[PDB]
């Protein structure tokens, strides 16, 4: 896939080819450069994920000093940084946020019974 | 005023001292991280590392309103409390408050 010049963290090589490349600290996904890079002395430890160039946080759905505590149900994402909108009638997939309703609930936020 | 002890030296010919990128002085050294612009810290967050905000000590979660469980202290619960469950740790410093008739740095003695 090729890079969108209007995409996130896309830069231009100042080499004479002047072709599109990810800006420093980012890697390409599809048409933009939205994968942060954590390498060298800032490489992410076990049970951590890279969230910003050179910055790691506990993996999605976990928090704590060893990234081993499970987020309570009202949160998702790394370090529980995201709010789960279907709590308490469901819980959110830790990495995507997608709602998993309890047994007899439905709706985008699990707001409806039966 | 500035101690050459996160202190850097300017690229200019003045060869004067300055805080290294991302840090500010509060006294004689530069140990205040900088959180600015789009990386400014929200309510109940603190800047801990340049361009990084975390929930204030003893709290975590999307609105930094959940209190850490007892085995942790510090911002976003990043620190381990060595005296849990025989004591509790001060959220910002970690200092143990041992339970009744317990002692030691980690409340390890009955």
């Amino acid at each position: 896939s090729e890079l969108d010049p209007k995409g996130q963290h896309v830069c231009v090589a100042s080499s004479p080819s002047a072709e599109l490349q990810c800006c420093a600290g980012w890697r390409q996904k599809d048409q933009e450069c939205t994968i942060p890079i954590c390498e060298g002395p800032d490489a992410c430890q076990k049970d951590e994920v890279c969230v910003k160039p050179g910055l790691c946080r506990c993996k999605p759905g976990f928090f704590g000093a060893h990234c081993s505590s499970r987020c309570p149900g009202q949160y998702w994402g790394p370090d529980c940084r995201e709010s789960c909108p279907c709590h308490p009638h469901g819980q959110c997939e830790p990495a995507t946020g997608a709602c998993q309703c309890q047994a007899d609930r439905w709706g985008a936020r699990c707001e409806f019974p039966s």
